[PDB]
């Protein structure tokens, strides 16, 4: 049985400013994926991770803010060639109220099991201009593991 | 090998008030759980997560909260015909002060592999009255995958 | 196919004290784990998490806080006896500022797909001194599932 799955974790090779709209883009796979003998979701030099095999996923993200800001929030981006634009599958928030801007640090974490085709490009984007966060390895990832094969469940009109 | 497994998210065809002690029942399953062709968990009308398969399941949940409270907090129970009342199986919670009551978007996520018993039900409660969550597939969800076959690891006394 | 996993969770047989850098040692096995027939993760005297069998593991954590400082942090280390002190896999965080000391409930969650060696221990710790945690089973835990065959990822150099 394939081992579908990857994880790529934040290596700035750690505090990295990113711009509003703009995806994270400081990811790097983990060892044990750089090494895996498996067909596997893959990592592009646009930061996005780039699916290869259609199924249900177990998709998980974690971005570690260090930021002033009251909230810090993050979207999963889905495109694809047969898709206009971008679906949003995954959403995290984390907010606190102050009234001087302080820097503190937030990990802000979601999972789901989601469907996935191949051909998918997944990008982790801050809904807010200009959020700071730590990209280092234990501190902000992205995953996925395939569970399961599935036909397309939606068509169109 | 069956895939036993199901995501439920909010859909409200997205802010809900949710009273005390009542269940979050705004779920629906996602797309590729409508589709599966497999047994699997399935949703009631009431907004429990029915069990139709004993074992050891990676249960997740997520409540996206855009509440003016101090604290938010949810729990997860579980009912069954074989046990009085509700067993709480996991719980989460977030947070912070402030002054005057503001608004505030907060994601609170937890996961953790758990026993469960066909026939049981799964609902999802905050642990104090009124709070507000959004209910958005990408912002609210329950799900659950069946990991491994297991005996009933408890017996009464 | 063997089922290597098991879930570890709070367990003061419930408010816990830990002391700067030492780990958290107040878990112990849920019943699906005491009862599982399967070889799997072990739990030390100390409160680390004994490792036997080599591979891509999901590991996840929860340390639920009920304290009054603006920060709470937990890190998991990795300890073998062929690698020098710690290596940090996984790390969350949660802070507000609040000018009062004010205990306040927040559920602290990581997890991910990490490479864990047969004889690693695994052990949560605080990164700052003396923080108040609720361990009791629905609030803190940890857990893990291997997920796939993997031989070691990195060599020296």
């Amino acid at each position: 049985r394939p081992f579908i799955a990857a994880h790529f974790h934040g290596n700035t090779s750690g505090l990295v400013r990113v711009s509003h709209d703009a995806p994270h883009d400081v990811w790097y796979p983990a060892p044990w994926t750089v090494a895996s003998p498996h067909p596997r979701p893959t990592l592009t030099r646009t930061g996005h991770v780039h699916v290869h095999h259609t199924g249900v996923y177990l998709v998980y993200v974690q971005i570690y803010y260090l930021d002033s800001h009251d909230t810090i929030s993050w979207v999963l981006h889905r495109t694809n060639a047969d898709i206009e634009g971008r679906e949003t599958l995954l959403q995290c928030a984390q907010s606190s109220y102050s009234t001087e801007p302080i820097d503190k640090p937030n990990s802000c974490f979601s999972a789901a099991a989601l469907f996935l085709k191949a051909g998918d490009r997944l990008a982790v984007r801050n809904t807010a201009g200009d959020r700071h966060s730590l990209m280092q390895p234990e501190k902000s990832f992205i995953g996925l593991v395939k569970l399961a094969d599935a036909e397309d469940p939606t068509q169109e009109l």
